[PDB]
């Protein structure tokens, strides 16, 4: 299926994925298309920060859903 | 099977692939041989920009076929 | 299962893994979450430097276990 | 099984591999241990340059064998 990933600016990425794909898989896809490494990526859906090892279906992300992509900064 | 990947300059990458490999697989092989990240890679065949999720058979890429590899720049 | 990875400062990383995951798999997950390339990671558990090709179960790393992550130099 | 990788300097890398691993698999393991990207790696055994897609058993590389790791430079 197809999903969308948008930065807050509105720049849209289109990804082909499977419901069983993990959030990490999506992150690697964003890296493939955008050069943005996974550790710099925070993905948000339904107001929730998406966890790497959990799947798209787990979060009920469906055909043509849109995730937001947010930059993840260093802490300590 | 074997395929070729050429920059517009003529420089040739020879790859060992399967028809079920995806375009992303091929990009990864190109990274493996040339150090060029997938996100900087645009592959072209039959006039068409090749999509990461599609397979070589999907685009009728057969043995000894040549893809063109082109630099993808930052935009929006 | 869940495991923790901590630097010597105490900074804590939480990872979802399988007992059949290799030590290299774990380093790949650390890279995923922290951007530290596997070659720069040394992982230690039970005093032992952890070998890449061995599994978590090979080392009897169980759930809620903690590993130490240390910087590996040239 | 265990194999050894050495530069022409003696520095010895010890790898755990399977006879069905590809040469690319080995380069990936070298990257994991040393940070050397696969494209910068030329591996040599029995006087030949090893091909990414071929397997360790394909080259008759057995346990406790030693491969040579050689720098690959930019060319054309
Ligand atoms: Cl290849
Ligand atoms: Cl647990
Ligand atoms: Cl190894």
């Amino acid at each position: 299926m197809q999903i969308f990933v948008k930065t807050l600016t509105g720049k849209t990425i289109t990804l082909e994925v499977e419901p069983s794909d993990t959030i990490e898989n999506v992150k690697a896809k964003i890296q493939d298309k955008e050069g943005i490494p996974p550790d710099q990526q925070r993905l948000i859906f339904a107001g929730k920060q998406l966890e790497d090892g959990r799947t798209l279906s787990d979060y009920n992300i469906q055909k043509e859903s849109t995730l937001h992509l947010v930059l993840r900064l260093r802490g300590g």
